[PDB]
């Protein structure tokens, strides 16, 4: 078995290997990359996502989210308070203000220490989940707005044509902005490209050990657990590496820098934080290997998780027994 310790693998494809996305994902899996739940892909030196980032300041962040924490430094939840709209240029200035800017630090490990020590005492503002793309239309390789759609994959694998679309999302981050422990909708893959700015630190649990994280989360968030049998679908809970280590949960960590891709694999729980002002683009995707994970994915039916239009068909076709209850949670 390849990669039996479930380490995060880093790939350096040549420009020739960068042509065929599906083929390269299957290659990475042949080497065991999925066992970690997360992989890094450094694009060939010849590649670029677009020519410059000089003209992005007029993009609108219609609903910036202030991420307010509750709990203790290593075990907390966050809720998202909606703020007034602002442009990317306005948000970048905000991120660089004395109130929100990255503190002085020695290296990524020092910054990671400071994040876990101090996150809960501040409420950073995240421009998340903005439909759109920063890939130039002329970028032909690994252009996250030109991937094969998950609806087309389900149709190719299973023969059923379904409604729905699959488009990317932009994320504008600042110091301490935080993504809570989660897997993707329907335990899909994700791919994330850091277009510009400061790094993003990731934590990930191997898919084979995901249920260990879930059991710890039920212990640590006992009211939330009683409220919903899949409360990590709410995307609000954080657990630090120190707490994970104290409770014997297998995980790994890695820092993504600008110009790098990350791939999350089906049922790979992940969480993380931004080091300073940045912009990322991400989208879900599927492969044939995903279908079995889609069929087994947990679902929130309590009403909290509320997701896209396109997840309807996935539930309806892959999980017909669950469909009725899940749809009630959507409506
Ligand atoms: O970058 C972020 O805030 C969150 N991204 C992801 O969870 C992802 O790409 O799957
Ligand atoms: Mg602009
Ligand atoms: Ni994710
Ligand atoms: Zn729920």
């Amino acid at each position: 078995a390849q990669n039996p310790n479930c380490n995060i693998m880093i790939f350096h494809p040549t420009k020739e290997e960068f042509n065929d996305f599906d083929k390269y994902i299957a290659y990475m899996e042949s080497q065991g990359a999925h066992r970690a739940g997360l992989a890094k892909i450094i694009p060939p030196k010849e590649w670029k996502a677009r020519e410059t980032y000089d003209n992005i300041s007029e993009i609108l962040i219609a609903t910036p989210l202030q991420q307010v924490a509750s709990g203790r430094a290593g075990v907390f939840t966050q809720y998202h308070k909606k703020k007034k709209a602002m442009t990317v240029g306005e948000y970048r200035h905000l991120a660089n203000s004395k109130k929100y800017q990255t503190p002085p630090h020695q290296n990524f490990e020092d910054l990671e220490r400071k994040y876990w020590k101090n996150r809960i005492y501040n409420s950073p503002i995240y421009g998340a989940d903005i439909s759109g793309s920063l890939f130039d239309e002329n970028t032909k390789q690994w252009n996250l707005g030109h991937l094969g759609t998950i609806q087309d994959l389900l149709e190719k694998e299973c023969g059923v044509v379904i409604e729905g679309v699959n488009t990317p999302y932009l994320y504008f981050g600042m110091w301490k902005t935080t993504f809570a422990w989660h897997t993707e909708d329907m335990d899909l893959y994700s791919i994330n490209y850091l277009h510009l700015g400061e790094p993003k630190t990731w934590y990930v649990v191997p898919p084979e050990h995901g249920q260990r994280l879930e059991r710890l989360a039920r212990e640590l968030f006992p009211g939330s657990s009683r409220g919903c049998g899949a409360f990590l679908r709410h995307k609000v809970a954080l657990i630090s590496p120190t707490v994970l280590k104290e409770n014997g949960i297998p995980f790994n960590r890695i820092t993504q820098e600008a110009g790098e891709f990350m791939v999350t694999f089906p049922y790979g729980y992940h969480a993380g934080f931004n080091h300073g002002f940045n912009c990322a683009e991400a989208i879900n995707f599927a492969t044939p290997r995903w279908i079995d994970y889609g069929k087994m994915a947990s679902q929130c039916s309590c009403g909290e998780a509320r997701v896209t239009f396109s997840m309807d068909a996935f539930v309806r076709i892959l999980q017909p027994e669950r469909y009725d209850l899940w749809k009630r949670g959507q409506d």
